[PDB]
């Protein structure tokens, strides 16, 4: 695990909050990026399946409404939640689709 | 060996949906333990602060309300993320302090 007293629970978050420094060229780092522009970086992270389910939809619409503005890292964070509902690593993950 | 195409961010959530199985040393996985035992753990997990406010107050009553039910790792996923926007950590954070 860790060196704090880093258990990896926690680890998971703090990998999270330090990896939004790696994006895009950008204005340093904020919280996280504009809702769209997330959207349409994380799917390329992600290049499993994309198999999608009502969960695409759930979060789609919300991006649909206001894309605009600009995530912080709840807001990303539930989003990227509903991602790995929608693309279910199930066990054969890194297999890569067979 | 495990070497798909993928990225940081998925990186992250790999990690994440592993940390269900790994661990205390057991196998598989439950997804996930009890709501309350969650908040608990997550507290226990993160000794960094936890200063825990307003996503607390949304937690804390969603906790209260039926704790005893069991949580899944889509729930846990916001649940922490509003961790992430309660705790919101920066300057010396794995550093602890020295």
């Amino acid at each position: 695990m860790a060196a704090e007293p880093l258990t990896e629970l926690e680890e998971s978050i703090e990998t999270v909050v330090t990896t939004f420094f790696t994006f895009a060229r950008q204005e340093g780092r904020k919280d996280s990026l504009s809702v769209n522009e997330f959207k349409e970086l994380v799917t390329q992270q992600l290049p499993h399946l994309l198999k999608d389910v009502g969960s695409l939809d759930e979060k789609m619409k919300s991006l649909d409404v206001n894309q605009d503005s600009e995530l912080k890292f709840n807001e990303y964070w539930r989003l990227i939640g509903e991602l790995a509902k929608e693309i279910r690593k199930k066990k054969d993950l890194k297999i890569r689709k067979k």
